[PDB]
This record gives C-alpha cells, structure tokens and sequence, in this order.
C-alpha cells in the first residue's frame, strides 16, 4: 500500500511534467450510454447503465498537495465539508477566482508551477450493485476536471488526468468491491496543462462537469464515426459508420447500424466484423463500415436542423443485443472549393458570435437551463454560429446545437499566449504530445456532431510546428470538415479559412510580422485564394459595436468575406454580495484577485444574467436574414435564406408622418431561398401636415418555432418618403437687467442668465425652479471602454481617446466669459454670450450663442462651436444641465427605443417612443456614457419640451458620477434629471477596445459645428 | 529514418493510425531531426519503415516540412506514394511487371510514374534483395533509371549479411544465422541479405 | 529513500506506457562538446568536458526486473560480471539473440511485453573532479541503450527513457559527488517502445 500513497504519488510531480498528461486514462471515443435495449437507444431514454454521480460530495482544501494528509486516502476528513459536484471552488469561497486576460495567474517558468498549489480534495462514498462487477466493465468519467487530478478509488490509485475541458475515462473494474466503495480525487489548481490553458477568463478550479459512472460489456462498442457523402445535388446519400470492437472476437458478433427519422425505419444494415485490407498485413478484423443508401435525405442545416437517430447495435448472429449506442446524424457536407466555405453545396454567410462557459453564480458550470437559454436569444437576433472559445464545452451543447441549429466552431483547449513569444510551447516538440492530446480528444469525442462545421487549433498561441502537425492529423482523419487557427498572423500554412481577429474593413493595421489588413484587402494578397472569416471582430466591451454596420456591408458585397464571430456572447461578470446581502455585478481584482485585468472580462453582447445589453439589437438588424430595397413604391425583398422558403414569415409595413400612424398593411412573404419577392405598396395618403412621412417594415413570424414565440420579429427597416417642409407663420417678455443677471418674465415664467457665468441659471414655472445647475456647453463624455483603450490593465495606450482627452485638458477646462448681452426687439428678448474653455492658456473650444425667447414662452437656443484643430476631436458638443424634475416617463421623437449612437444606429428607427426614465440609462457594469438617443427632434420630460435635431440622454447620473464610478452598483441617483443634448456626438467605435476604433468620419473633426434648439 | 518499424501489427498501421501512439512516435522523429540536422550528408528524413500508413505520419511528415524545409521527406508505408512521402518510394517495384496488391499495389516503376496525378520523383527505398546469389536483373534497373528522368535511384537491400559468429566445440569460428542461437520462432538465414558478408568481404553480386 | 527503490520505482511500470516515453530526459540538440577554447573547437581536438565513460563495467543478467535486489542500487552485486561498454549482452552469451523478421519476439498485446523481460543491471563507479561540481552542468549521454532503461546515480533515481537509437540525456549535477560515484542503469529488453522497433534485424 506504499505505492497508492500520497508520499509516493506526489513525489513524481506528475503536474510538472509535459510528456504526463495521463496516467491509465482510457481512450477517448464519442458520447456512450451502453443500452441493453435498442429502442431505448433510439428514444435516447435515460440507460440504468451510465450512473450520474453528480451530487453531494464532500470536499476539502488545501494550500498545497503536501499538506493533504494521507488518512483522506482511507477515511473522510473530518474538516472536509458537503459541496454540490459539478461545481468551481472558488465559487463556494475557498479561493478567490483570479481574471487575468493575457498574463498567466502562475510565475512563467514552464513546465514548472507554484508550490503553494490550491488543492481539492473531493470524496464521494457511494453504492455499486453486485452485478456490475460479476460482469463487465465499469468505467468512472470525469467530464470536467480543472486543471490536474489524482484519483484513488478505495485507497488504491487509479491515474492521473490533463486538460480540462474534455473527459478523463478510467476502468475502475478492478477497484471497485460490492458494498460501499469511495473515490478519493485530489484536484489541483495549476500544473504543466495550465501553460496550455491561458485564456482570457476566469481561472477556477474544481470538478466541474459531470462525474459519472458507465457500465459497458466485456465485448462492446469502442467507438464508431458515421460520415455522410452525397452526389452532386444531395439526392442521395450514403451513411458510412464505422464501428469498432473491444474484447474478444467470435464469429457470430454482428453490428446493426440502423437510420431512423422519426419514427421510420430508414436505412438498416447488417455485418459480420472484419473491414477491407488496409496494408501488406491485412485489415482490422475489429472493426466494420456498414453503408447506407439514403434517397432524398433532409438535409442538415442551422435553418432546418434535420436530424436523424443512427443506433448501432452489437449483437450476436442469432439476435441476442449485447449493447446499443446511438447518435443523431445530420446529413450535411461542408467543403472550401474555389475560395467559399460551402454547406450542402451552398455558400455560408456566418452570423457568428463568441460563446464562453460562464455563469455569474456558477462560475464555469454549464447546465442545460443557461444552454437552451443562450441558444434560443442567439437564434432570435439572428446568429447562426457559435465560437467554443476556446475549448470543447459541455457535451449537451453540441447535441443542442444539433437540435436547434447552430454552426460550431469546436476548438483545442490550447493558449499559449502569456509566452514571450506566443509560440514559445507550440513551436517546441517537448510539447506537441500535451497538445496533440488537447486536438485529437476533442476530435474523438466530438466528430459525428453535425452542428460542429470547423475545427479550430486553439486560440492565441503564435504558429508552431506544433500546430502545422495537429493541422494535418485532422485533415488526415477527419477531412470532412475544415480546420481553422488565427494565431501567428491568421493565414498561416495551420488554417483553411483566413480567420483574423478583429481586422478591419477598411483600415489595414501593419503589426511587423503579424499584420491585420483589411478584410477586403487580405482577399487579394498575390497567392491568397482561402475564404475569410474573422473569428473575433467588433469586440462589445461596454458601450460598443460601433461601425458594426460596415463589416455587414463588406460581407454582403465580397463573396469570400463569409462572416465572422462576434466577441461576444456573455458579460463574465460574477456575483458578489454586499453586507446587507444585496448582489452585484464585480469584475477582475474584486476578488483579491491579483494581479487582475479589471472590467476585460466583460465583453458580452448580454450581461451575465443573460439580459440583451443595447448592442445585441444593433447585432441582428445587421444579421437579419432578409434584405430591403424601396424603389418608389416597391419594396424588394431579399432572402438570406439558403435552404429554407420564407413560410413562417409576414410583412407588416407601416407609413407613418413623425410618429403619427397614416397607412399600414400586411402581406405575407413569399420568397424563395437567395430569392426576391416585390412587394408593391398601396396609393399611400399624401398628408396636407408638414413633416416627414416614415415607411417601416417588420417581418413577424405568426408562428411559434423550437427557438421563437409567435409574432417574433425576425428583420426590419426603415425609409423616408415624401417630406412636406412647414412655411407656416406663427404678449412681450419683459427683461430686467440688474448687475448680476438678466431676467426674462413672460406670464408666471421666467428666465435668469447670470451676467458673471453668462449661463442661464434658472428657470421660473410658477413659483418652482426648473433647474439644479446652470445650462452648460459639454465637450466631454464619461469614457466608454472603447474610449479608454485598455486590454491588459498594467499598460496605457497614448493614443487612447480618454488618454488624448486627459492630456488636452478636456475634462479640467475652464470657461472664461467673452460676451454676454441682452436686447429687447419688438417680439422677444435676444441674450447673446459667448464663451472660450481653456487649459493652461490654450483655447479649446469657443462657443457662442443666441437665446431668443419670444411672446409665445418659447426660448430659441443657437449654438456656434468653433474646436482648435489641433486638439483632439471632442467626444460630443452638446449642453448638459441638472434639471430640478425628476418625472416618470421619457417621450420624444426620434431613432430607437433603445439607446442608439452615431456609429451604432442602424437597429433603431424613427418614429415617437415612450420609455420609463430608468429605461433610458444602460446599466453597463463598468458605468460610462450610455442611452443616447440619436436623430432626435422633439424631446418630451414632464413639461419640459425640446425641439431640433439632436442627441440626448436622460437620466439620474452625471457624467462625472458615471465617470468616477467603477461599479454600476456604487451609482447613486442625484436629487434631480441630468439633461445632455448634443448637437454632435463622436461614434463609440468597438472594432476592437485596445486602441483607437472610431472610424474618422464618425470623429468631431469639423472645427466649426453649429446646431439649434428650442425650449418649451 | 526514425526508429519506427510496426511491421508486425495487424494491419501494419494499428499503432501508427491511433493518435494513442503519436506522442511516441512524435518523439522518435523528433528527436532525430533535432539531433542530427546541422549534417550536410543527409538530404532526406524518413518517416520509419513498414508501418502502414496512418494519420501520425501524416501529422510528422508535416512537422518535418515546417521545421526543416531544406530537406524532402520520404516514406514508403502503405503503399510507397501516400501523402507522407515526398518522393515515390517503393520497395522491390519491378521495372516491367506490375504486382497488383489490393490495397497497396507495386506498380512497375516506370508505370508508377505516368500515373494520372502522379508527378514526385521515383527512387526506390529498396531494390534488388540480395539475399545469397541475387542481383538477378540488376541490369534492368540501372537502364531503366538512365532511361527516365524522374527514375532517380534507389537504395540495394542490403549492405552486409546479418550473420553472427558462433564458436564449434574444437574453437572454429562459423557464421550463423536465424536460429542458430536456440531463439525461436525465427526466420533462418532471411537476415544475410547483403552485397557483402559480415567481416565485408564482398558477395559477387558487389 | 523510499521513492527511489526498485519497489517503487517499477511499480508504475513505465515500459508498458506509450504515454511515457521518458522521464527527466533533457531536449535533443546537434552533438556537443562545450569547448571551452574556440580554436580547440575549431580544429575538433578532444574536449576535455566531454567525458568517455566506456570501458570496464559491472553487469548483472536477470530474468525480470522485480528480480533485481535492492541492494544493487547501493552497492555492487557480488556475482555481477566486469563487462565492456557499450556491448549488447547477448553477444557476451547471457540470453540469446532473435532473428525475427515480421513476427514480433513478444506475443503482441500493446503496450503490454512479457513479465519474463531480460534485464541488465550496469553499473559503474567513476570519479568526478570537484571543478565539474562547483559550477556548471553535469549530463550523462546514454546515445543508445536497448530498449529501455531507469538509472540511478549514488542510488536516486534519475530518469528513465526509450528509443533505442537516439541519445538519452539525463543532468547528474544535484547528484554527483566529489569523489566516487556510481551509477545504476536497468536495461529492459522488452517495452512498449518495443513495439516501434520491429524492424527485420537481430534483436538484441
Ligand atoms: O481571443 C480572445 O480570447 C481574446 N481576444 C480579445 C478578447 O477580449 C479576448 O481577450
Ligand atoms: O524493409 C526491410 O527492412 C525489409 N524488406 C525486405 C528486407 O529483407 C527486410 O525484411
Ligand atoms: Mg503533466
Ligand atoms: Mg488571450
Ligand atoms: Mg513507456
Ligand atoms: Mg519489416
Ligand atoms: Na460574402
Ligand atoms: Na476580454
Ligand atoms: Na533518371
Ligand atoms: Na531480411
């Protein structure tokens, strides 16, 4: 008993050791049950053979492995305390969860790690009944382990697992006795897989996928693939499955392979074992590839997830089942030819996103609920396609993905990119055994999923030779599907497919050996024929997914431009809990976590809690299936649809003049796949009103989905019709003038411009003031993360648009009073200022203005800006004041519901909203600027009424506040309504978040800006 | 040539086409590219020898090409012209005669090379067994090779008989093979296949 | 001194793992000779860092490795042999050499070889000068052992490591001593290596 013991275990240090990534660990294969029935392995019915182990266990832990006593090998500790397996430690408090983006958690000195070494130990007394040991093999599987593990069973050791983010299988056959039995698994948080394992998340720890036991037959299926191959025009199939045997060998063993859609029988075929000859010495005599004929298979698609239930029987010759395993099958082909990435002969236009495995309260624990949930809002903004960045996920996403149609990328749990440089590990071959074995496990596992389209190698971890090989083994083994790497400058000799991050589409950025061109100019680099799909782009940090609208136009008018994957899906935002018990949203070091890369984690399109932040709208009127074009009276419709006719579809348009509805229809489409149907509108009613007449449409679905409730709005746009300009025309006000203010009294009202400020100050309606502080040009804007250009927290980009804004005095300048008059005409009262904001004797802005107020109570505001040209472009050019009321409602004339800004608008339309006041402040958990409203001409906040053609916001923080706050649940509501109306706004870019994004025309670079606005 | 031979199994590649045994054979040519690439006498690697073909020659044929591109890449497994060889290298290819196996066919050489999308060059990584009196045709070879262009060579199995000395009871020595020493089973005198016999006195067919 | 008996170490049995290849093996690299003179460098003359240790060495022949005693990791056995390195030791007539061509000389279970697998004990007792030990790096080359081996210097463990015909490097440098040393090297005929090294030849 001195071998299993853990003085003699721990001495090799096995998690210090790249050439052990296992010890006794089973081969890997794809998903097993071991039914004993085969129509319960075609209803897929829960097998009493595959025992989950998920549960109460019971847990302790430990600074280091050396500490571990060895009395936890025989007995339960007595510390040790009842924890929920699957679950990350660090989520039940034993250690703080550490984010750090690219800097790894451990001291760089590969393949060694701290010997102060987290240490889980986890035990689980549990019942095997008598006749799983009389017969078979009973095998424990461990779906999930972070990040290395030692496993005793009984007292006596079992082996050693690696990566983990794919099962460790172990025969427990041996070990386990009738009775009580107790596994003993000792967890460790880093070890050598760690090097391997450097992506920009959570780092955590523990048992964190299910843990289960399967009981398979001495003779049994080992593994078995299913390919399909297809003619020309996919008119018919053949299923090819290839099924291999363990254990002993006897002439009347047969494999069944059945196909069934539904309920019907499709495909059945019958076989001795024994394949064709492979070499000089024969062929497998443990394995047989039945084939299949299918005529006019239903295709497999992310439109129409058809799938059928291949099972595959081990039986003998007289017809006695030893065991069934089975899977769903999507008949699909995915192939590159001529530069497309083609799916059933069809070219894909991938409406990607990034998706981690994270929950706010779970950490890295993926169940079922949260998987559905995330498919679903994917599949209803319009995504087609799903990133596993960057590992294999939890097995029940890819059955998910088959049933409600995603494309995957499945990648190698392989990240490198802390090295200095990146490819430090993968270009050495002391470790191309730990990453073949992150590539290949993941390619038997996961192989006759249909939604899994692409492989990917891995993510930011340079180019190796490594990769070069690991590319090639998948192509030599599965060449059915494409194999894609970004690392090492995106079109390396390791991909298919050229998949930058965060190129952009117009703008080449000339890095010195990894450069990121355009995405249109990559096309046509001499030599370069492969299709392009950015497998990162338009990074949603906060505030973001500005020019979002740009990289939708290139897709659409460059064939080999094919899509790409948002960065992405979900905030990983976790929850910590206040003294009062209240909840909230932290971020990088709230944890003690250091050193930390702060609010870097949170990049979702949804906050953590799966609620849509304002970007995701944005996300799928970009991504929306159908394409609209109005020549005069016709609107064109376009199917984006490759396989699917439009029959769960109705067109409902609407004309309206600013806000008010005039005509509106419905007309039920009818367009084929990348087809077109006109849709001719009727005489619509030319109004006598002035305004602007709007033509809206919306595709509703009158029909529920899988993914979808009925009347889900799937696409929409928007036009201008005819515009109608007004030429219609329309007592006195009375100014005081003392030495300090001028007032304007007009009725109850009146008006009070400080003479010394040169602001109007307050506002009389009644007897009650309207504002809390004065009417005030703004220049600047709480930075967006965009705006503060930082992906590792320990360096600060220069050229950063908070950085140039700082260093220029934005924020610290001063207004010094040049001009402020006042004259009395025959109809209204004119006060004239103007003003210059300086730093350090530099005049940065100047502005000057005109306050008209007139008989009929309104005031009429002119602004003229003029900005020196060779200060940084402003973030906005607006007024900002603290209104005194704070009233319910928001209701204005203008883009969106929701917040939409200059480079973000193309998801909102115009026409009169009407939101609660708290819906128009974005609770982003880094605070920032948020819920601007763009191409605004009336605005509506209790009697208050603003006209022109603005930008606003509203709500109850200030800029400064939202500034000076890192944490959305530090915001206080200040006592009155936080008014900023701009004229100009600059766009919020998101391209990426690290440098400078904002494209130059949505940058305040005019010098001279004028805009106009009327109070009433 | 690595060190990989699993001419045994059943089929020939069972270990070679299971990624299980890639971390080891990874590490048998690996390691020799690491050691002895700085020699300006090899101009080839090979891949092993008679190990079927399976997907970690593949994957090590394409790590030798990125990590050493200065040199081809041969392998003659399952079937002497796989995507793991740079050059076609068949063992005991006729020149005239095609030997028409089911799955791993030796074409004659000259044939070999005219084969629709066949363009590598041909050097045999074996020819011409010289197993006692042999040599046989050797003729044919060498005007089929000044005859063809891409027919570049090949490589004369083998060098130097395989014997061992063994001792009679009066003290004389005597060369002995396959079975000679009690070790069964054994394959007898198939390991003298050389030009040469093994003090290196020279065999006629030198 | 627990982890480093033959009780523990050949309990893991890593001759009948492809998941390990080696332990505590340094990274190949082209042949080395640490000149410390470029004009000695230059013109190839012997390199005095670069030690031979070929010659006389005690060797002991067992039918397995469970039966080597524990004592050979301390001192020499008495009924060992004085035999030349490097030798194969079929050729001094303590087991006999197979001609095998295709046929494996093992019944074929991968990783799996017989429990019967020859084992040669070597060992050899060698000074060190003191001025390898106050600086530097000491490595042993084994550029072939057959086919497989663990080694021990002054009884710890050093590493194990397979292919038969490529170098295997081990650092001494925490296990050297001034004055006598001794390494202990375990060859097993039979490992899972074995199965890569079916080639056509004797094996030995
Ligand atoms: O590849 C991804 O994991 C990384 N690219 C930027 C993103 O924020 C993340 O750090
Ligand atoms: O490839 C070589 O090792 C083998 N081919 C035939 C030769 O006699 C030998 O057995
Ligand atoms: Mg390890
Ligand atoms: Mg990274
Ligand atoms: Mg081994
Ligand atoms: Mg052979
Ligand atoms: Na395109
Ligand atoms: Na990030
Ligand atoms: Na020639
Ligand atoms: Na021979």
């Amino acid at each position: 008993m001195i071998t299993d013991s853990l003085a003699v275990v721990l001495q090799r240090r096995d998690w210090e050791n790249p050439g052990v990534t296992q010890l006794n660990r089973l081969a890997a294969h794809p998903p097993f049950a071991s039914w004993r029935n085969s129509e319960e392995a075609r209803t897929d019915r829960p097998s009493q053979q595959l025992r989950s182990l998920n549960g109460e266990w019971r847990f302790a832990w430990f600074p280091a492995p050396e500490a571990v006593p060895e009395s936890w090998l025989e007995c339960d500790l007595p510390e040790a305390d009842t924890v929920v397996v699957p679950s990350n430690w660090q989520m039940h408090g034993y250690d703080a969860p550490i984010y750090t983006n690219v800097t790894y958690p451990i001291t760089v000195n590969p393949p060694f790690v701290p010997t102060e070494n987290p240490t889980g130990c986890y035990s689980l007394t549990f019942n095997v009944d008598e006749s799983w040991l009389q017969e078979g093999q009973t095998r424990i599987i461990f779906d999930g382990v972070n990040s290395a593990f030692h496993l005793w069973c009984n007292g006596r050791w079992v082996g050693y697992g690696q990566d983990s983010r794919l099962p460790s299988e172990f025969d427990l056959s041996a070990f386990l006795r009738a009775g009580e039995n107790r596994l003993a698994v000792m967890v460790l948080r880093w070890s050598d897989g760690s090097y391997l394992e450097d992506q920009d998340m959570w780092r955590m720890s523990g048992i964190f996928r299910d843990v289960s036991l399967l009981h398979k037959p001495t003779t049994q299926i080992s593994d078995f693939h299913v390919a399909t191959r297809f003619n020309d025009d996919f008119s018919r199939a053949v299923l090819e499955a290839e099924v291999q045997m363990c254990g002993e060998l006897r002439d009347y063993l047969r494999v069944t392979v059945s196909l069934w859609q539904g309920e019907t029988q499709v495909a059945s075929g019958t076989a001795p074992f024994g394949g064709e000859i492979i070499d000089e010495r024969g062929g497998y005599a443990d394995r047989v590839t039945l084939r299949l004929n299918v005529e006019n298979p239903k295709l497999w698609s992310a439109e129409i997830p058809n799938l059928y239930r291949a099972v595959v029987e081990l039986h003998t010759a007289d017809g006695t089942l030893i065991e069934a395993e089975a899977c769903d099958v999507g008949f699909r082909e995915v192939r590159i030819e001529n530069g497309l990435l083609l799916l059933n002969g069809k070219p894909l236009l991938i409406r990607g996103v990034n998706r981690h495995e994270h929950h706010p309260l779970h950490g890295q624990v993926m169940d079922e609920q949260t998987m559905v949930q995330d498919i679903l809002l994917m599949k209803q903004n319009n995504f087609n396609a799903v990133r596993c960045s960057h590992y294999p996920n939890h097995p029940l996403w890819y059955t998910l993905c088959d049933r409600y149609g995603l494309y995957v990328v499945d990648e190698a749990n392989i990240e490198t990119h802390g090295m200095v440089p990146m490819n430090r590990l993968t270009d050495d071959p002391r470790w191309l055994p730990a990453m073949s074995e992150r590539v290949t496990r993941m390619v038997q596992r996961d192989r006759n999923h249909p939604s899994v389209i692409i492989w990917s190698l891995g993510n930011e971890s340079g180019h190796g030779a490594n990769h070069d090989a690991l590319y090639r083994w998948i192509k030599s083994v599965d060449p059915s599907r494409p194999v894609q790497y970004e690392g090492g400058g995106a079109d390396t000799t390791a991909t298919d497919i050229i998949c930058p991050m965060y190129a952009r589409v117009d703008e080449d950025q000339p890095f010195p050996a990894v450069p990121k061109w355009s995405i249109k100019k990559w096309l046509s680099l001499p030599g370069e024929t492969r299709p392009l799909i950015l497998c990162e782009y338009a990074h949603a940090m906060g505030n973001s997914l500005g020019g979002f609208a740009k990289y939708w136009q290139a897709f659409r008018q460059y064939p080999r431009l094919q899509g790409g994957f948002v960065w992405d899906w979900v905030d990983q935002s976790l929850i910590k809990y206040d003294e009062n018990g209240n909840p909230w949203s932290a971020y990088g070091g709230d944890f003690g976590d250091t050193p930390n890369d702060r609010q870097f984690c949170m990049n979702g399109l949804v906050f953590a809690d799966r609620t849509p932040h304002p970007a995701l709208t944005e996300a799928k009127h970009q991504q929306q299936f159908f394409q609209f074009r109005l020549s005069g009276q016709t609107i064109e419709v376009t199917s984006e649809y490759l396989f699917r006719h439009s029959d769960n579809e109705l067109l409902h348009w609407m004309v309206a003049l600013d806000g008010k509805p005039l005509a509106s229809g419905e007309v039920p489409l009818d367009v084929a796949p990348q087809g077109k149907q006109l849709i001719e509108l009727p005489e619509l009613p030319q109004p006598e009103s002035a305004g602007q007449l709007w033509l809206t449409v919306r595709v509703v679905q009158p029909n529920a989905t899988a993914w979808s409730e009925a009347g889900h709005i799937s696409a929409w746009q928007q036009w201008r019709l005819a515009e109608n300009l007004s030429v219609t025309l329309p007592a006195i006000p009375h100014l005081t003038t003392s030495e300090m203010d001028f007032c304007i009294e007009l009725g109850n009202k009146r008006w009070q411009f400080n003479r010394q400020s040169g602001f109007l100050s307050q506002m009389w309606i009644g007897d009650k003031k309207q504002l809390l502080t004065p009417l005030r040009d703004q220049f600047t804007r709480a930075p967006l993360d965009n705006d503060i250009g930082v992906s590792e927290a320990t360096r600060i980009d220069p050229n950063a648009w908070v950085e140039r804004w700082k260093a220029a005095g934005h924020y610290q300048a001063e207004a010094a009073l040049l001009q402020c008059t006042a004259d009395t005409l025959a109809d209204a009262v004119l006060i004239t200022t103007a003003h210059a904001w300086q730093h350090q004797g530099k005049t940065l802005f100047i502005s000057r203005k005109t306050y008209r107020i007139d008989g009929s109570g309104q005031m009429a505001i002119t602004v003229d800006v003029e900005v020196a040209s060779d200060t940084p472009h402003p973030a906005r050019i607006g007024l900002n004041c603290q209104l005194a009321q704070v009233a319910e409602r928001v209701n204005w004339l203008g883009l969106g519901p929701q917040e939409n800004y200059p480079d973000r608008l193309t998801a909102a339309c115009f026409d009169r909203w009407d939101l609660p006041l708290s819906d128009m402040y974005t609770p982003y958990v880094f605070p920032s600027e948020n819920g601007l409203r763009c191409g605004t001409r009336e605005l509506n906040y209790g009697p208050h009424q603003w006209r022109g053609d603005f930008q606003f916001n509203i709500s109850r923080y200030s800029q400064q506040q939202l500034m000076e706050t890192s944490h959305r649940h530090l915001l206080h509501a200040e006592e009155g309504t936080w008014l900023n109306i701009d004229g100009f706004h600059m766009g919020i870019g998101g391209d990426d978040s690290w440098s400078p994004s904002v494209s130059a025309e949505l940058q305040l670079s005019a010098g001279r800006y004028h805009y106009q606005l009327v109070w009433c």
